[PDB]
């Protein structure tokens, strides 16, 4: 039997297949030596038992306000946030190093960027069992698993507060970087560009783009109802939107995202985001009266990147982490570091991020209660109601709990099953591999993963192994930390992808971040001071209430 | 008038118009401050009045032979190519900052790779000169400068003994990350790719690729001649190759790089690494009997790709600077430093590199002499003569001198006055700027740029004033140095795109530099320790005279 299956190599070591039978760990740099890149360097050693768990780590960063607020407002926070980026961003190969093609370095995997790459490699074909040595030779029913571990019963709302308005940011915001190719197949992604460069607002492809602009003070196209600005009709924007077949050009929106006119809350980012792009516009080109249509585009573009960013970091991943710590952005806190200024996107990633169960049973918007089958395709809620409303609307409502399990709607299960679907033709490794990789011990046991006995029970008696847990069932199945959103794996392997993804864009390096970049010192702070609150009442004849946080 | 057109912002300071008619300078971390980035910082001053000149430097590392001997075999050794290597790539922005559509930073200029980036802007439009503000309204012909000052008369051979063997290399191994579109027109090239990923050999789009190879062994397809091997003909591998109208597919050879077949010395480089590519394809099926064709295949590509860096910087570059300091290829003298592991090929990299004056009157293979018609289209002389005679004639006929003007055959002068025409329609900035851009003092006057009187009054009268002088014509009819094959400026201005483009290639990072990526061991010393000599006598039945040194 091929010995890779027995994934022998540690810390991060290669296993390389050598002769008819035998195998040899590339040890290079991961701090241990041995056989199996397990006997440690006297550095490794110290900084491995020194280093506290997650756990441990989790409950400084969520108790002691007092001294927080201190250390919040001293350089001891930069020297924090520093911290926090480089240790998390290292654990992240950069360049990129496998894809769903080869299970190994290779120039096509460097350069063919409609792969999604992989921080593992995938289970070897001709393994026993599909997990590798350990589980039986069939995996459990994807369905089932899904109905009986996943299936929302009685909606459990998120303990940190977290609302509509952060759960529909949280899709809106991912979708410019995960976009499978259905044509292409699973492990292909349409996201060239792999990571924060708002292709879901300017589209994945120049001709899209292009269609998408009014090429008239770098703006883009838009259309005026009930007084307001709301993206252009596809009539005005000849692109290709994801819309019920039926459903005629004139009355489906252009945005840049094919499928955001599936939900109101995805167009309703999309309108806010436009807005501000034409308003970051007008602002420009009264510093620079002599700028053409390109140039304006092009610097909002950049403008907005940094909004994103920040926003992103300071607002969003702040609300989701629940940290006293203030985090903050600031790509000059790795100018002394070893960084590379590049990102690509992970299937792991994709997998890890689809969190369905954000989603409520139903969609409140004031005295109204709206189903799922009011809500979905509804292409006139967004116009009826506009974005202030909306946001009040969202910004109230608490989304539901990601980890724990049984708390996914019935009405979008079958995304959970197909992520696991997915996940088994991308031979994904098992769970417990993935939280070696990523800095944490395997579970001995499902008892261990789950907090409990009665689930723990009923997977032990499906899975067989603890070991042949798989990736997905995992992040949503593992215990929540004490009133947190998620389990610890959810943090400790998605922490890693997202600051590498925050920061390993091109404009928080030492050559872009410069004042001219974004059009001097006035579109500079617009990324500086950028916040979800101005993001929106700055676009809007009223100011509701905006928030990632319930009130 | 433009007030960017006067070019006043210095030390790499970014010049943005504000308002109607004003300008800004953007001086961060130029290590300068004021209006135009003029006033230097007390560390900068202190490098730049402590930097000894490039001539001098040049000095010390052309003479002492006895002396670098002993440095060559110590630390100092290191240390010196880790500086080198360093000084001159923080030279050139990465990532990558402006194209021919965009005189400022854009997500479009970052993400389009099919755009050649330039390293300053172009001249603004609008400017009351071509050049900006020097010189006559209109520049001198094209064809007249190239007639009156690149033309051949007496064939000046290179006083550092580069022969034809080099001069040939130097046209293979650029021309796999120089290949400008014709339907995009000039600032657009089809070498994605931007660097060392050699695809001269295994093409630049995968549908190529696989017409190229075997799909066994991970091998290349090929043919056999007079018992040796040749790279296959179009016939077997349906690929697209520039040959003139009324050769037969039976006689084109396909290799990679579509125009190859063009030139006996490039089809012969073409066949020595497809041999190559095919013996290591041996070793590592050796080693890895379980492995598949793609494997093989990709991991042969890494290994020759390595191969190429080190014979490019250890013997190649060696030559071409005639330093007694024993250049050095080892990735891992930049594992401390900040370094970005990525390039993106310059349009003046492009123009700068345009070295025909290497060229010859006549090719002389043993007794026989072959004139431009007999050699440049011949699909024949390859397999008449075989490898190890060309290799030996080619490494025995010297080479033109490229610096000093007059020296480029009248067979090929065309290109020359092309470039000069491209340039004008690259707008590219005048030479003084770049010498400024790459660290030099620009020059005062034409008798100061070239070592003399007479080409100098002219230059003067055709172009008016010395900072209206364009950059290629200043790279070919500047003196230079003593008994150089250029000047310093090919130096100072080459060295830092050359570098950046051999250590920014992904196998040069702490990810992919291990044993592992090349299939072990025996393929990474293939990589440590390929030499220009084992590349040709381990694929020839007899080793003839090998080197880029005439004998
Ligand atoms: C109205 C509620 C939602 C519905 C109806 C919905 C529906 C879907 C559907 C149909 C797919 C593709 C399924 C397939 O190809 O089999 C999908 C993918 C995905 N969803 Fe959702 N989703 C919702 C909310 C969310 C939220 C709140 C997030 C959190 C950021 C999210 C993240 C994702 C991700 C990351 C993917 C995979 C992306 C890709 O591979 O292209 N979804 N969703
Ligand atoms: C048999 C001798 C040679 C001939 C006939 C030749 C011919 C040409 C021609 C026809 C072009 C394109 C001209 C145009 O589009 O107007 C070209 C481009 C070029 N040549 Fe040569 N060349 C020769 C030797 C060399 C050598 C020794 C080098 C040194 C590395 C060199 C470097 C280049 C470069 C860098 C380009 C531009 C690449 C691009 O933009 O695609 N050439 N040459
Ligand atoms: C003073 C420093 C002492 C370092 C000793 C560290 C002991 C690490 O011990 C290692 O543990 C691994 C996992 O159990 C084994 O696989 C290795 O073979 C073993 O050497
Ligand atoms: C109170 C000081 C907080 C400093 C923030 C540390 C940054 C978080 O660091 C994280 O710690 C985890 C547990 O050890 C590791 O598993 C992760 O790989 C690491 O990135
Ligand atoms: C005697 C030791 C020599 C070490 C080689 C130094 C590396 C070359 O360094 C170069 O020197 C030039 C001259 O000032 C500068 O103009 C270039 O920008 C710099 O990169
Ligand atoms: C700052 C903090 C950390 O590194 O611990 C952090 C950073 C990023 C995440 C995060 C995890 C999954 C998806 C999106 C964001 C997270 F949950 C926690
Ligand atoms: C090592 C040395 C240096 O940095 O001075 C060096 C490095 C590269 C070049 C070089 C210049 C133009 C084309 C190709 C190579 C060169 F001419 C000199
Ligand atoms: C390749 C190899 O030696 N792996 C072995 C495995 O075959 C065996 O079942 C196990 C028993 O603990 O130990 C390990
Ligand atoms: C000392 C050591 O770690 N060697 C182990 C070996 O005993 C085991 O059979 C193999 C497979 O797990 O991995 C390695
Ligand atoms: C893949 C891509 O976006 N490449 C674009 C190309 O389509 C466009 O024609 C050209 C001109 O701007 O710029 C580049
Ligand atoms: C030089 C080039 O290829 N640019 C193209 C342009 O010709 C085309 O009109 C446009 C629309 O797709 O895209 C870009
Ligand atoms: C099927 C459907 O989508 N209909 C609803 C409609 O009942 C509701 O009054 C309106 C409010 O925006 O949104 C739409
Ligand atoms: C914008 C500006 O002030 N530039 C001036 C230029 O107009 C003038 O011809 C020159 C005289 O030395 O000095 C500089
Ligand atoms: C102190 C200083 O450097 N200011 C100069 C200014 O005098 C000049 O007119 C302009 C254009 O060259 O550049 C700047
Ligand atoms: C532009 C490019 O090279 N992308 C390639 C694509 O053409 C190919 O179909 C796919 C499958 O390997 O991989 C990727
Ligand atoms: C998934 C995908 O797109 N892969 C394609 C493959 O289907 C095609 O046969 C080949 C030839 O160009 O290129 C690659
Ligand atoms: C026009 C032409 O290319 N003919 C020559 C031929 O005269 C010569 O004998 C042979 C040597 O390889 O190469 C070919």
């Amino acid at each position: 039997v091929n010995p890779c299956c027995y994934y022998p190599c540690q810390h991060q070591g290669i296993c390389v297949r050598f002769g008819l039978d035998r195998y040899q760990c590339d040890c290079t740099r991961t701090g241990y030596s041995g056989p199996n890149c397990t006997i440690p360097e006297i550095w490794t050693w110290l900084r491995t038992t020194l280093r506290p768990s997650p756990s441990f780590i989790h409950f400084l960063l969520t108790h002691g306000r007092w001294l927080w607020d201190f250390v919040n407002a001293t350089f001891i926070r930069d020297t924090l946030m520093r911290l926090v980026l480089t240790v998390r961003s290292n654990l992240i190969p950069s360049p990129p190093t496998y894809n769903i093609a080869h299970d190994y370095i290779s120039w096509e995997s460097f350069s063919n960027v409609s792969y999604y790459t992989r921080i593992l490699p995938s289970v070897p074909r001709d393994c026993p069992t599909p997990m590798g040595t350990k589980g039986k030779k069939q995996l459990p029913d994807a369905e089932f698993l899904s109905r009986r571990f996943l299936l929302r019963r009685k909606f459990i709302p998120d303990p940190q507060g977290t609302n509509l308005m952060f759960a529909f940011f949280a899709q809106h915001f991912t979708h410019q970087f995960f976009k499978t190719s259905g044509k292409m197949g699973p492990g292909f992604t349409k996201a060239l560009g792999h990571g924060v460069d708002l292709g879901h607002i300017y589209g994945d492809n120049l001709e899209r783009q292009y269609q998408l602009r009014l090429f008239k003070d770098g703006k883009l196209k838009y259309q005026m109802l009930n007084g307001e600005v709301y993206p252009p009709s596809v009539e005005e924007a000849p692109v290709l939107m994801h819309y019920p077949r039926g459903i005629p050009p004139q009355s489906q929106m252009a945005v840049g995202q094919e499928v955001f006119g599936l939900l109101p809350g995805l167009m309703l980012y999309a309108t806010i985001w436009l807005r501000e792009h034409n308003r970051v516009c007008d602002l420009l080109k009264a510093e620079h009266p002599t700028w053409g249509d390109e140039q304006l585009f092009q610097t909002a573009r950049l403008i907005l990147i940094g909004e994103t960013i920040k926003i992103v970091i300071e607002e969003y991943v702040q609300q989701l982490s629940g940290y006293f710590l203030q985090l903050k952005f600031d790509p000059e806190l790795l100018f002394g570091a070893q960084f590379q200024y590049r990102n690509r996107i992970a299937m792991e990633f994709n997998q890890l991020y689809h969190w369905h169960p954000l989603m409520p049973d139903s969609f409140r918007v004031g005295p109204q209660d709206y189903s799922y089958e009011q809500f979905l395709f509804n292409t006139s809620m967004l116009v009826d109601y506009g974005v202030e409303a909306l946001v009040d609307a969202f910004s109230r409502q608490p989304a539901g709990r990601i980890g724990g399990g049984r708390n996914i709607d019935h009405h979008i299960l079958h995304v959970a099953v197909d992520v696991i679907k997915e996940s088994r033709v991308l031979r994904l490794q098992p769970f417990n591999e993935y939280r070696k990789r990523f800095g944490m011990k395997p579970y001995t046991s499902f008892q261990e993963l789950t907090g409990e006995k009665e689930m723990a029970a009923e997977l032990e008696e499906l899975y067989g192994d603890i070991d042949a847990l798989e990736f997905y069932p995992g992040l949503l199945l593992e215990k929540c930390h004490p009133n947190s959103i998620f389990g610890e794996s959810m943090i400790e392997m998605g922490a890693p992808f997202s600051l590498k993804g925050l920061l390993g864009n091109p404009i928080c390096s030492p050559e872009y971040w410069k004042a001219s970049t974004f059009g001097g010192e006035v579109g500079f702070n617009l990324v500086k001071t950028a916040t979800l609150k101005k993001l929106v009442c700055l676009n809007t004849k009223t100011c509701p209430y905006v928030s990632f946080h319930v009130p």
